[PDB]
């Protein structure tokens, strides 16, 4: 129960992730620390032990309660977050984009047909596990807001096996999809959509969100593929219920036909620019 604990790498809301080094064998892992009275993490633990196992889902190794503080155990992010590889020392094309996005898209298709929903897909929760940049290191971590589909009776439940009830994963899943959707345009622009920068206003952003109207035209976007612009079109689609699916975005020519997409070095702007708008954006989709 007692580890070796060293330095924070992150924070949260009601939970704090430090790098603990133990397993009584000098081995480095990651603990979050969820506040048992400010948090109830019962669903996200459920989560990662049923879908863990994934590879492309953050591996859950131990967990401890001893009734003030929760301990989740998982496999250490020594790769970073997703955006300080692709948009530093990495070779990044509509080539290796799209690797990024099947790899993703392929879990959160796991994901919804499961009935999970994560709600919470923002780059900052995507990580490679180690520094190599390979598309089969990445893992989606934090099913912090994550919700399983359950029934009146409180058993776990598929959107195979199961009116409203359901519309409202179809509305869940579209804002997953909707994540996506940003990633791929920051992925292809170099930039956020809704976002010129960190110091963005909730009333600039949600205006915008709200707009449907986003720039597929000038910058980096007069040398990107039409497929690759359909595609976040469609990810990005105002009313989440007309937004593609997870099974939909995979069959995409821009996912499937990768022999035919460019393989060119697309342009960025500042990481703590791009991570800084993409954080101002997500900050405000909490205010609504």
């Amino acid at each position: 129960d007692g580890y070796v604990v060293k330095e924070t790498i992150g924070v949260g809301s009601y939970s704090e992730c430090k790098r603990c080094v133990h397993k009584a064998t000098n081995m480095e892992y990651a603990v979050k620390v969820i506040d048992k009275s400010k948090r109830d993490p019962s669903e996200e633990i459920e989560i990662l032990l049923r879908y863990g196992q994934h590879p492309n889902i953050i591996t859950l190794k131990d967990v401890y309660d001893d009734g003030k503080h929760v301990y989740l155990v998982t496999e250490l992010m020594r790769g970073g977050e997703l955006l300080d590889k692709i948009l530093r020392q990495k070779f990044f094309s509509e080539r290796e984009a799209s690797f990024v996005l099947h790899t993703i898209g392929k879990t959160v298709e796991y994901l919804h047909s499961q009935g999970v929903v994560h709600r919470d897909l923002k780059p900052s929760n995507i990580l490679y596990v180690d520094e190599s940049g390979n598309p089969e290191c990445l893992r989606i971590c934090d099913f912090g807001f994550a919700k399983q589909l359950r029934a009146e009776n409180g058993l776990l439940m598929t959107p195979c096996y199961t009116p409203e009830v359901l519309k409202r994963q179809g509305y869940d899943e579209g804002c997953d999809i909707w994540s996506l959707g940003i990633l791929l345009y920051t992925m292809l622009a170099g930039y956020t959509p809704f976002a010129n920068g960190p110091s963005d206003t909730p009333e600039e952003i949600l205006t915008r969100i709200g707009s449907g109207k986003f720039t597929l035209s000038g910058g980096n976007w007069n040398t990107v593929s039409e497929t690759a612009k359909d595609l976040v079109s469609k990810m990005l689609h105002v009313d989440p219920h007309q937004r593609l699916t997870a099974k939909q975005v995979l069959q995409h020519p821009w996912v499937t036909q990768k022999d035919k997409l460019p393989q060119s070095q697309l342009s960025h702007q500042d990481l703590q620019l791009v991570k800084g708008a993409m954080a101002a954006t997500y900050s405000a989709l909490n205010s609504s």
